[PDB]
């Protein structure tokens, strides 16, 4: 038995690995709060009357450099917001490079000039750090860890029957435009990639709502808006009826998508959250995003059912419905 | 200009490009103590009266598999004795693993029990983490970060003049050994590395003459003692006068590092730590050591002075002194 490039794609098939060899092979989990076995964005522990939130992330993005983003920016950007999808606010990252021998000098100072633009958009400090250098032909991985505080952390297990679901703008952005980009698909410019930190949008909303009011978040990276929903689905033990004319996609991420054979609903999002709030505080929380920059193309996209738990229903037409089946794994080799 | 495996072997070579260009580029640096700018051996964050300590490290070290440990085994350790070095108890580890396409399942089911075997010993939990798989020819990369909580952390650069200069163990070991099994040497077995969680004698130290009294540590990982007393006796200005005859050397590691023509005092360490006490607590502080199993080669091998500040000295003979020369980088490739 071999580890195949489905391992790290993200969906069903990383999933299973997590579930059989990870957590049955480890046996020290948790240091008083979520936990590994909860699978979720990051752990959580105790402090005082609030809670440390902690999340790690490797990054091998090809190419290194892309529209609307890099792997510093990337870096960045998904640690931030693993640690906002935990509700938690950001602290501090901790910066570990892996660089193949012989990549010019420049290229890491670009890296290192993009991920300290990101983090000063948050903003975060980049406190700690580790340099390894290899003879392998790997160009550069970045692995990112991060510290947040949480007074009220938010799961991805915690959706409620009648809530609704919203996302924080487009999806398919990041997968898309860097599809495109390896085939030569552009249109008045090259499809950027979405890559950005989302604190901001996330604050926004529990600061209109309070943190008891949004009930689950995830950043639907790797296998896209239908594994994040899939994920909130089982987890909570709910159903998701969701409206698919009401999940927004950016034209021309729609028509490259036809054009790759590629959904948009199954590639990593790198600027985005999906978030699940009480049923009474839907609008009020979908105003609060859309009053950000980040968030200006959030919408509601759908709401928790008691039947067809652990699924995800897609609503088309007048009224039909098929489900929005969890990926196997991303579609997009080296996405993140 | 390219990047140079020199730029990954830890000793000056990588420090200019630290000092140089990522401290440089890097704006937000600090979270509210010890921060990038400070290059210890992790950064500080105030949090109530106490401090959360946060380091990461990635892992390289080839092969995966080695006598006296693995690259699991040196995830955890290495990460646990960064925290141990800033006067910070574990709580929290994180894992990143980057793996080759084609890995046998097995190596990382052999890997991660090893993880959990360490992690057990300390004891610290594995909290979170992330999986990537890549083309690339590889085999594994493991990046783990850590969270400690200190009461009062210890810098590199605390060392006062009078000061006793320690080290928990014999020195050399895990390079030595490391590069002996590649070549073949052995004896009636063959060398084991040293890589273990220190955790245990940093505590047992402080817990005998307290953590004010402890004034400086570090791990003596790449480009190995050398380095570590050079980069203490630099950052805090003063000079270093060490009794050559006091290091504990194994006897297998001084013949196997003459047959390689290689300095035991120039290559990583994985299971030590140096220590800088207050004078009149140095007994006492090596007796704690000793009591412990991991600590129970430790010796007192040396002063701090007040001229050749920045600079080590060592002894030879009935009073000689010549110059420990820090090192240009780590002289074992793919050590870590
Ligand atoms: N090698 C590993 N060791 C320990 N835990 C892991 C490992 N890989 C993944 N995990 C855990 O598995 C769960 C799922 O991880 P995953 O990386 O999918 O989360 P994510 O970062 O939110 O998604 P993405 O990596 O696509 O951004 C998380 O709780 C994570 O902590
Ligand atoms: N790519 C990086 N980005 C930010 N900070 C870094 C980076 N590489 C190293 N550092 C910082 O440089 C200093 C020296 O790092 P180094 O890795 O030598 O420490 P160490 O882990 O104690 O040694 P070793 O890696 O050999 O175990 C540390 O403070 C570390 O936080
Ligand atoms: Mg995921
Ligand atoms: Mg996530
Ligand atoms: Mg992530
Ligand atoms: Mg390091
Ligand atoms: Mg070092
Ligand atoms: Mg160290
Ligand atoms: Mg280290
Ligand atoms: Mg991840």
């Amino acid at each position: 038995e071999k580890i195949k490039l489905e391992h790290g794609a993200g969906g069903e098939i990383m999933e299973e690995l997590l579930r059989d060899v990870i957590l049955k092979t480890l046996t020290l989990k948790s240091a008083g709060g979520i936990g590994l076995d909860a699978l979720d964005d990051g752990a959580t522990i105790p402090f005082g009357d609030k809670h440390i939130v902690f999340t790690i992330d490797g990054h091998t993005v090809k190419p290194l450099f892309f529209p609307g983003g890099d792997i510093g920016r990337l870096a960045v950007s998904g640690t931030v917001n693993d640690l906002a999808v935990m509700g938690a606010e950001p602290i501090a990252l901790a910066n570990s490079m892996i660089i193949g021998e012989g990549l010019d000098m420049e290229v890491l100072k670009r890296v290192l000039k993009s991920m300290d633009e990101t983090a000063r958009e948050v903003p975060v400090p980049i406190v700690t750090g580790d340099t390894k250098v290899v003879e392998d032909k790997i160009e550069m991985f970045v692995i990112t860890a991060g510290i947040g505080i949480a007074e009220h952390p938010v799961s991805d297990a915690g959706a409620k029957v009648g809530d609704a679901v919203l996302v924080s703008g487009t999806i398919g952005d990041h997968g898309i435009a860097l599809m495109s980009h390896r085939e030569g698909i552009a249109f008045e410019t090259e499809l950027k990639s979405d890559v950005a930190p989302i604190w901001d949008v996330v604050k926004a909303v529990a600061e209109t709502i309070g943190w008891e009011n949004i009930h689950a978040m995830k950043d639907p990276t790797r296998a896209g808006l239908s594994n994040a929903l899939n994920e909130i689905a089982r987890k909570s033990n709910v159903g998701i009826l969701v409206r698919e004319a009401d999940i927004p996609i950016r034209p021309e991420v729609r028509a490259a998508s036809e054009m790759l054979g590629i959904s948009p609903y199954d590639v990593a999002n790198e600027g985005k959250v999906v978030m699940v709030v009480a049923r009474e505080y839907a609008e009020e929380a979908l105003e609060a995003m859309r009053k950000t920059e980040k968030g200006r193309n959030a919408a509601i996209i759908g709401e928790v059912i008691a039947d067809y738990r652990g699924k995800v229903l897609l609503e088309t037409g007048i009224g039909g419905k098929r489900f929005m089946e969890p990926p196997e794994g991303d579609p997009v080799p080296r996405i993140c």
